[PDB]
């Protein structure tokens, strides 16, 4: 599952589009078909979000979990794509975007009654 | 800490039983005593949960964090048991569950004042 | 992003002192200037927080995400400094504190339009 964190005031009305944008970059960048992944939104109240001092209220954190296996370039590509999509499609400046890809071996994944190393 | 993510209407009512099942499979499958582990539940509002298109409102994500060291087979067993247990006790179709085990080096953990590598 | 999880009744009044302490340990332990990292708080309802049964409702979990690279002893320092700070400055006993440092390769990070390895 992918999670997007942000101040509720700014993130709340941006949900549908951020989902479309991520589903787009996952497809276009990793060939994962749209809707294949779960996407969650966490809308923060002001007092819970201490974003970095030099950033703005649009500060958006994206956590992406993948089964380990891809090349660094492919991972870098999705990060660059995500920045572009956010800038040109939501007005969120790369400045205010933070992203992290977390990977775990296939055998640490479980979906559809199977472990990931056994999915075929 | 282990986190369970699910849609509020479906997850809230099952909170108590899921903790038992998780404590049960942690105990039963890894030897961790009913309650040595923190378990958190995050109840999502519908607008915040884009589970995979073709799944149901019963979609439940489980994130499990452990100190590294167990063998691959041990971790698969845990995932496998969690699938069975949630099927039989909660009636959650395995197709509706996603699980990921995240592991971190012992020295990256902290509990009861020590670093994980120092413990006992 | 670093996240701090705790019972809302105990965590909410602690947020500011808690951010200061994390910024302080990150600066002294890792040389990271205050305010460079985002800190998030997740205030829990009693119903959602099954902390271990022999623990107390002060139970606090801290997840720290770092770009891989630092030395093992540095990571350990940071953890030990955080136990100090929280107990002696917030009164939260080290037994009621769980911490985990999660590291990802620089190429897995993205900020200010760049990837961490760039
Ligand atoms: N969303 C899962 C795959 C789920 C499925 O195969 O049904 C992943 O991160 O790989
Ligand atoms: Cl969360």
């Amino acid at each position: 599952m992918i999670t997007v964190f942000g101040l509720k005031s700014k993130l709340a009305p941006r949900r549908e589009k951020l989902a479309e944008v991520i589903y787009n970059s996952l497809h276009l960048g990793l060939d994962i078909p749209k809707g294949k992944h779960a996407i969650r939104f966490l809308c923060l109240e002001k007092e819970d979000f201490y974003y970095p001092f030099d950033r703005s209220d649009d500060y958006t954190v994206i956590e992406i979990n993948l089964m380990a296996g891809r090349m660094e370039g492919t991972k870098k590509r999705l990060i660059k794509m995500l920045f572009s999509e956010l800038e040109y499609k939501l007005g969120i400046r790369a400045h205010d975007v933070e992203i992290t890809i977390k990977e775990q071996p296939a055998h640490c994944w479980g979906f559809r009654g199977m472990t990931g190393d056994e999915a075929r």
